């Protein structure tokens, strides 16, 4: 046993030495990458000054891109005994003990331009630009001399033809979580339109619903939208659960491989794969459940029936299908603290207007001043005179977006910090492996 | 000769259908036993071959 | 820290050594008796009666 | 649109495969040598005992 132990310990020490070697190789590779990153940092700092001509910007961008490509290259072909250390976020195990399980794990990260980030540093992008003036002549919106402030020299201009479409309202209401939409004559559920106030109880996800006895014969169309679909379900008569499958309101086939359930129990109306009565159908089991006060609840909707029609409780229709269904009908969908009315056409009340990116009940109101400037509020003290350029839409900003990097230096520091953290991790692993080698040599000598 | 447990992992069968005497995982009657299903099958002329 | 080629070489050597173990198990005999071929019992007479 | 190339498409990979094969064959020889040495030691012990 001692001979076995000493041989195992010696070979484990050799393995730990191999781990030392691979750690050193990775350390050197990351050192070179760090050198390149510092070079790129100082180049970016030199390029940050605004006193540089365009040609200087192109030259600096070319050299920065070349050095980034060099970083990607050195990440790519860095290898050790058929293993690419920097090509994956993997973990590498080294056997250090003479028994099973005594291993040391090395943390390795995939390093490249993409992982470090910024996907193209693009300093040479067209930077900060001044925006053009209001240009009173271009705005041809609706003319309105109402002037609610009473100033004679102010003229209100509104940009009409911004009537939001039904799909726009649906996207707006779907964007927020916890909204309220009231609709009638919906596909599948709500087709008979016996009830009108559903409100669809939007909680977290695709629209839910709640209905009275309206789907008596509508299970086949709703649960099976296609021509051959089959959906699983669970049926219980109270205190005793059974698993079944439903297809086109026909035979309630059992969930087993080929078991087929027939209807029986006149007066109890129960299931059996081996019944002794006529054929089981969804229409008949509907009144069966209604008389026996059972449930036919499934994963996508909890259904129960009283009489000869099912009472839907916890429906969940697909959001896209619901939106397609409610595109050309009357509904009064509401959003947070706002109510919107649609009657067989988008913005029937003519109170829906599309803002810059959000649906708002009021049109963009622009005021024309005596001096020709265009302001958002009648009081000249405020307003933030509107400007024009490169995007239309009459943006109230003096600055257009620069495609160059928003915060170059901060991202560069983040990348350098990541590389230094990896460096420190490899150094710590190296020291730990060396200590393990020393301890293991002592142990094998003593043994 | 006690509970006629379903061949499922944990499903338990309960008989019902007075006059047809059928098996169900969702029965609406008393607990199922071999003694009474014996006369049920005898009256209805079925087979329980194993 | 080993590539698949090193694993292949080590496995080949291990299989060769195991084959040697099987060979030495089969071959070792003492005067028509294979002492490692069966879970048998061998009686040695050490008494006069 | 393109003529065939006489130069080997991937010299390095095929060469490395050649080294892989030759060292594999060498490993086979090493295993055989160790096996034979063990057999010789065993046989010497057995003949001395016999």
């Amino acid at each position: 046993r001692f001979t076995s132990n000493i041989k195992g310990l010696t070979q484990a020490a050799r393995n730990a030495n191999d781990g030392i070697s691979v750690a050193q190789t990775t350390e050197g590779a990351l050192s070179e990458i760090n050198n390149n990153l510092q070079r790129i940092r100082e180049l970016t700092v030199q390029a940050s000054t605004g006193t540089n001509s365009d040609s200087d910007l192109d030259s600096i961008q070319d050299e920065i891109k070349s050095r980034l490509d060099e970083i990607d290259r050195v990440s790519g072909q860095t290898q050790f005994n058929g293993v690419n250390v920097l090509a994956k976020d993997g973990s590498m195990k080294i056997q250090v003990g003479a028994n099973d399980g005594q291993t040391i794990t090395i943390d390795l990260k995939k390093i490249d331009s993409d992982t470090l980030g910024l996907n193209g540093f693009n300093v040479n992008g067209k930077g900060e630009t001044a925006n053009t003036a209001a240009t009173l002549k271009d705005m041809s919106g609706f003319t309105a001399a109402a002037a609610p402030g009473g100033t004679v020299g102010v003229t209100q201009y509104t940009d009409k033809s911004a009537v939001a479409s039904s799909v726009d309202i649906l996207n707006a209401v779907a964007g927020a979580d916890g909204n309220k939409v009231t609709t009638s004559a919906d596909v599948g559920f709500g087709t008979p339109a016996a009830a009108v106030t559903y409100t669809y109880n939007k909680d977290t996800n695709s629209y839910s619903a709640a209905s009275d006895d309206i789907s008596s014969a509508n299970l086949a169309a709703f649960l099976n939208p296609q021509a051959r679909d089959t959906t699983k379900a669970t049926v219980t008569i109270g205190g005793k659960d059974q698993d079944v499958n439903i297809d086109k309101s026909g035979n309630l086939t059992a969930a087993d491989d080929g078991a087929v359930l027939y209807m029986d129990a006149t007066g109890n109306l129960t299931k059996n794969n081996a019944g002794g009565d006529t054929q089981a159908t969804l229409a008949k089991v509907a009144t069966a459940t209604g008389a026996k006060a059972a449930t036919i609840q499934t994963d996508k909707g909890t259904f129960t029936s009283d009489g000869t029609a099912f009472d839907g409780a916890s429906m969940s229709i697909d959001a896209n299908t619901f939106a397609n269904a409610v595109k050309n009908d009357t509904y009064t969908a509401t959003v947070g603290a706002k109510t919107y009315s649609v009657t067989t056409g988008s913005a029937a009340a003519d109170t829906a207007y599309m803002s810059n990116g959000v649906l708002s009940d009021t049109p963009p109101t622009y005021y024309a001043q005596a001096d020709g400037s265009i302001t958002t509020t009648e009081d000249a003290a405020a307003g933030k005179l509107v400007y024009k350029g490169s995007d239309g839409k009459l943006t109230t900003d003096t600055t257009s977006k620069a495609e160059s990097t928003s915060d170059p230096l901060a991202a560069l520091d983040d990348a350098i910090s990541q590389i230094d953290k990896f460096r420190s991790s490899l150094g710590a692993v190296q020291n730990r492996l060396d200590s393990a080698v020393t301890n293991l040599n002592n142990t094998t000598t003593n043994l």
